[PDB]
């Protein structure tokens, strides 16, 4: 029997010798690389946990599955009750399925599984951060197979920040389990403590001694969560099913840092991702150029039990299809695949900044519907040592050591379109460049196309009004915007 | 043993006689009001379907229910499961619960109705609009009634507009069972045809053929729903309850016109309501000039059943109060009250547009968040002979006969502070103006102990970010705000 296992890391980035970073040890990543094919242009579709984790696994993107946003308390946002999930579905198809740590989607009804152990029935500090707990609890799933095949879903809460929940555990909770006084043991953890002079500093991440802090924490609980991804591969072959087993590492954002997270930016959107196949080791430790998106993951997944997206509707007659594609094929041969979707509407529900993006390969455009307001700010990431540095020196105005700055972090224009074979920092705006006239309207025509395709709430916004029942379809409302 | 009956109009105003229209007539919301005390000064706290149902109907403040925006399909905004709705209350006091009508709100474990008939479960045209069908669904209720008290919420689709839905039955549904080919027919209901030209043009209403049209259409069919009360009445009547019932008749928004629905200027939230307490009848056929809000209904009707509002909490330990007062005390006796709060975060799921407002008697403040990007404008409205004729004169750079052009309607300032004793059409923005500088920092300080108090997430929005456990808890973004 075929079985899969689905490792998220939560904010997760190319922390890693696998993407050759060498200042960090990830020995078991790199381990995993060797026995994976890499792909080195991999994208969620949207920088926001639950609408990330909600998109990947259904493979809709978020303003069609209903997760608009975050999940909890007063933010609240569910994915419709009709959404047909890949738990779901790998149920009714007689596939077991698990989840280990932060799940941050709901409803149940839409995302169920057989064996969870997640935030709402424990701590996601202990099946989310403690390895030894979530390596003991991978065992127990094991141990109770019974002859049908498994779907395990670990999504690590490494490595997420912690300063502004848990204070105590330092910034990364890098300090959690380490055996210091008040912080606990995590028997199976090693901890690896960085310089913070001798980390790499992200081009889009203030060169700053609060930001290199920063970043020798998250360092240090990378390494936890590498040791974590060891622990649970070392379980499945303890259990004998590894070589039966499809094993897929990835992220659900970018990093929680400047232009990171919340941003459509490549740095919020960009993730690392591995696939490893024991049926098709042709392309093991190989590295594949082709543009994949997190989209494409519940495909490859349905794909690799045999089991078909059904034929169904959420609303009225309007069937669903999937936009992406599985990954499995690219296992044999390197694919031509270019192009990749963006749309993210809400973070927090104050947080109202919609984005719609398109990329064709090293092209970006990014379309900021509400972008005469500020740029919004989440409450965890704002007293990030990182953010209040920058603010710190900004608002004193002194250099920031950062390769923009706020007033124009905070004020976007309308329409952002980047060359990053030219500019990879994405500073150099081409959308008002005549030159770029033609791909502009070609990037937008595919944009727009998907929008439609995906039943996009959002598709005629903001310079238009959706009448389905009329031509054009979007109505224009003559409010200072531009149309198209 | 006692009873209650809601009677709320979907988007109506004030086209009664009882309010001094004499253009439209409404014999039977004219006879209630001679039973009831009269509020000249009422409000909705929110001018948008789903959320001002889900605060009239818990007593909350839309940002604290969870109810942020509409209920239906892709917008799917619900109230959160662990609060405590009026009806959850009273079923567990013993009193049955019953809704006829238009509900928009969910989800169900929080708004639970022991009798129920709405758009979930049946067509809202058949229960919103025909009266006839109404009057026969609110007989079986009585019919069936024990000897426990009841709450009867009969939720009128009318006077809601239907040119985007269903345009065959006319721009407000005016032509719905009037006899007509294709339209059936309403037994109960006795069409009531309008000039154009007779009816009452409110200020903020362009003055053109297509918005008269418009109004025409909307008199028929408030008529139809002024019948329909009627039968609704008569049928409690002729169940020998009428004289143990309190009756309410009120409005969930604004009218939808310009400057009307979805906006927090007077015309949005400006409501109407009569009070009928067949215990007090002292102030019956009186008018009330106290300042009073939608979400005094909930803490009115607890206050009729003798039901205290439980002590818990929604999330963590922050218990849960109502700003709402019982009104009951105005019927026997003219108060002073003359403040009351208006919030609204979204419409439709792409309409984010939050608005917080708190008035002192005859000034008004309104907080624009997101006042840099236009106002947003929603899908059935845009559709409306009114704001397409507005739009189409605006194109083509004619008078529009506007008291506003859309310029400002779309793009407006952060704070805007009206004195309607002066500026009743509320055009002359003080905020700006140093003589009022005090007076604004009141108002403030008044609406953001409300918002405080209320737990509204949009508190520090959109200069700052809520940092509960910092001092200031709205920690600044320096976001050129
Ligand atoms: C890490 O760096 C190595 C060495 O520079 C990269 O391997 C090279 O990849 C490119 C092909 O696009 C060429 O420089 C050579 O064909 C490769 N050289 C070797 C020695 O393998 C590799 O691509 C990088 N790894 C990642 C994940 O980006
Ligand atoms: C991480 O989890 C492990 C196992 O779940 C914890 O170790 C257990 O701790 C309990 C009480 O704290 C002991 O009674 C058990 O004997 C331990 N079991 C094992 C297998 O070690 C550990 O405390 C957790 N670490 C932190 C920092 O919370
Ligand atoms: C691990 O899995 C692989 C793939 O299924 C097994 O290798 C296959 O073995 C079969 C015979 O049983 C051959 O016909 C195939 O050609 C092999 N495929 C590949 C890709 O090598 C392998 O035997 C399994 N067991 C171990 C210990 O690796
Ligand atoms: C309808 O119109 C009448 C008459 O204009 C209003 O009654 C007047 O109210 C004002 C202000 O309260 C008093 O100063 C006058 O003495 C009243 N005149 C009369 C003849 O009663 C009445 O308030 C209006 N009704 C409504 C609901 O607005
Ligand atoms: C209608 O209801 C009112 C009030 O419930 C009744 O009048 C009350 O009668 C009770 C006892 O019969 C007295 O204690 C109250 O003082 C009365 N209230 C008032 C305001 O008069 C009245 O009898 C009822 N009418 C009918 C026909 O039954
Ligand atoms: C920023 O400034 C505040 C107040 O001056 C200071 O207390 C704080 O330490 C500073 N934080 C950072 C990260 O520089
Ligand atoms: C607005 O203009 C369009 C196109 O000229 C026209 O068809 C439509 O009838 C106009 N709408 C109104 C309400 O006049
Ligand atoms: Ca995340
Ligand atoms: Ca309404
Ligand atoms: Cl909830």
């Amino acid at each position: 029997p075929r079985n899969a296992l689905l490792l998220l890391a939560d904010d997760g980035g190319f922390e890693s010798g696998a993407y050759n970073n060498s200042a960090i040890a990830t020995p078991h990543l790199d381990a995993l690389a060797r026995r994976s094919l890499l792909f080195r242009n991999a994208f969620t579709s949207v920088s926001s946990s639950s609408p990330s984790r909600a998109s990947l696994l259904t493979g809709l993107p978020q303003h069609q599955n209903g997760m608009y946003g975050l999940h909890q308390d007063v933010h609240h946002f569910n994915s419709f009750d009709k959404v047909r999930s890949l738990p779901l579905l790998l149920s009714q198809a007689g596939v077991r399925t698990g989840i280990i740590g932060k799940k941050h989607v709901g409803p149940e009804t839409v995302y169920p599984f057989d064996f969870a152990y997640t935030e709402e029935n424990g701590s996601v500090l202990q099946v989310g951060r403690n390895i030894t707990r979530i390596k003991l609890l991978v065992r127990k799933f094991l141990q109770t197979q019974d002859d049908r095949p498994f779907f395990l879903y670990v999504a690590f809460h490494d490595p997420h920040r912690c300063g502004h929940s848990q204070p105590q555990y330092g910034t990364f909770c890098e300090k959690f389990g380490n055996g210091e006084s008040g912080m606990g043991r995590i028997p199976d953890w090693t901890p690896q403590a960085y310089d913070p002079l001798d980390v790499l500093v992200p081009y889009f991440v203030p060169n700053t001694p609060a930001a290199r802090a920063d970043l020798a924490a998250q360092y240090t609980t990378v390494g936890r969560m590498d040791q974590g991804v060891g622990l649970v591969l070392q379980e499945l072959r303890d259990a004998g099913v590894l070589n039966d087993t499809l094993v897929i590492f990835t992220s659900d954002n970018g990093i929680p840092f400047p232009s990171g997270r919340t941003n459509l930016y490549w740095p919020g959107t960009a993730e690392p991702l591995l696939v490893s196949s024991p049926e098709h080791p042709k392309r093991w430790g190989q590295v594949s150029e082709a543009y994949v998106s997190l989209l494409d993951l519940t495909p490859t997944i349905l794909d690799w039990f045999s089991i078909p997206y059904p034929s169904y509707a959420i609303f009225g007659s309007k069937t669903i299809h999937l936009t992406g594609r599985s990954l499995l094929p690219a296992l044999e041969a390197e694919p031509l695949w270019a192009t990749v979707f963006g749309s993210q509407s809400h973070h927090e529900v104050t947080m109202s900044y919609p984005m719609r993006s398109v990329q064709h390969r090293h092209f970006r455009l990014v379309h900021n519907l509400n972008f005469k307001m500020p740029f919004p700010i989440d409450q965890d990431f704002y007293v990030s040592p990182t953010f209040q540095d920058l603010l710190n020196r900004t608002t004193a105005g002194q250099p920031t050591g950062w390769y923009k700055d706020l007033r124009h972090y905070y004020y976007r224009a309308r329409w952002e379109l980047y060359d990053r074979s030219r500019d990879p920092h994405e500073t150099q705006n081409l959308a008002t460049d005549p030159r770029f006239a033609q791909l502009l309207e070609m990037l937008r025509d595919q944009l727009a196309k998907w929008q439609w395709e995906t039943h996009d709430p959002w598709v005629c916004a903001p310079d238009g009004v959706l009448e389905e029942k009329l031509s054009p379809q979007c109505q224009p409302l003559h409010n200072e915007l531009r149309s198209h």
